């Protein structure tokens, strides 16, 4: 297991738009378009995200295009963040992996916000962090995800993904 099977199996993989649990418009990978309420303008940022006049269709290589490029820029986020860079790089490797999926779903500024977690985590208070996670919108909103995460967080093996 490794982020990039990780967040494919949290995110799934749809060739055409449609509209995340927050009812905005997306494709492929997770990759976000626009919170915008319009189809046309989504099919705009996925022309621009691509390319090429896409019609809102894309191919699977593409997906993994923008899914590679999603990565990439999500450990960026993390290693420029001030409040986040210190806590990565206390962490071990699978639990990495972990603040990285939290980042990709929600952005650098909403992972920021959770400083009493974050707080936990770089002190290795592994059971306490977990309770304080899921005490968020972030949990109400997307549980069965959420708790995937933090079961991560919680025990720094992959068992909550081994199966899926
Ligand atoms: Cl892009
Ligand atoms: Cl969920």
């Amino acid at each position: 297991m490794n982020i990039f099977e990780m967040l494919r199996i949290d995110e799934g993989l749809r060739l055409k738009i449609y509209k995340n649990t927050e009812g905005y418009y997306t494709i492929g990978i997770g990759h976000l378009l626009t919170k915008s309420p319009s189809l046309n303008a989504a099919k705009s940022e996925l022309d621009k995200a691509i390319g090429r006049n896409t019609n809102g269709v894309i191919t699977k290589d593409e997906a993994e295009k923008l899914f590679n490029q999603d990565v990439d820029a999500a450990v960026r986020g993390i290693l420029r963040n001030a409040k986040l860079k210190p806590v990565y790089d206390s962490l071990d490797a699978v639990r990495r992996a972990a603040l990285i999926n939290m980042v990709f779903q929600m952005g650098e500024t909403g992972v920021a916000g959770f400083t009493n977690s974050l707080r936990m985590l770089q002190q290795k208070r592994w059971d306490e962090a977990a309770v304080n996670l899921a005490k968020s919108r972030w949990y109400n909103q997307t549980p069965n995800r959420a708790k995937r995460v933090i079961t991560t967080f919680r025990t720094g093996t992959w068992d909550a993904y081994k199966n899926l």
